[PDB]
């Protein structure tokens, strides 16, 4: 066990339809082909429960011990988001060219600092999904303690 508020150090690799989306570790990354010069590589200080990870992560953390290292299940309410369709917003093509942006499907777009994929485009009407790439997806991680401080 963990306690909520102690700082730990973890490694993780992250997993997406089987295939690693993201790591702490820079060969693991390098290996599997994601691995990228202005990320900064090696274990993660977080405070254990305080949300710097994603919730199942979090709530994993807390039952774990340290040196501790197990594979992780989560669904999309404890990943990156169910996909809220609240945030797939209908935005006039007008505005876009307007703005000298050339709407196209699957491009993505950033409103007001945040980032909007484009669904369709259909009779002026630009439909935008603005929840994360990775909302309503199923994740599976490897997280390990590597030390507890304190």
């Amino acid at each position: 066990m963990v306690e909520k508020g102690k700082m730990v150090k973890i490694s993780y690799d992250g997993y997406v339809d089987g295939k690693l989306f993201d790591t702490t570790n820079e060969e693991l990354a390098k290996k599997e082909g994601i691995y990228n010069p202005a990320m900064i590589y090696g274990p993660v200080a977080i405070f254990a429960g305080e949300g710097q990870v994603l919730p199942g992560l979090d709530e994993a953390i807390l039952e774990m011990d340290v040196g501790e290292e197990r594979e992780v299940v989560l669904p999309p309410e404890k990943a990156f988001g169910k996909r809220d369709p609240s945030k797939i917003k209908l935005i006039p093509l007008s505005e876009f060219t307007k703005r000298g942006i050339k709407p196209i499907k699957g491009l993505t777009i950033t409103i007001d600092g945040i980032p909007g994929k484009i669904v369709s485009i259909n009779s002026g009407r630009v439909l935008v999904d603005f929840n994360h790439e990775l909302a309503g997806k199923e994740v599976k991680y490897r997280i390990k303690i590597e030390e507890v401080v304190d």
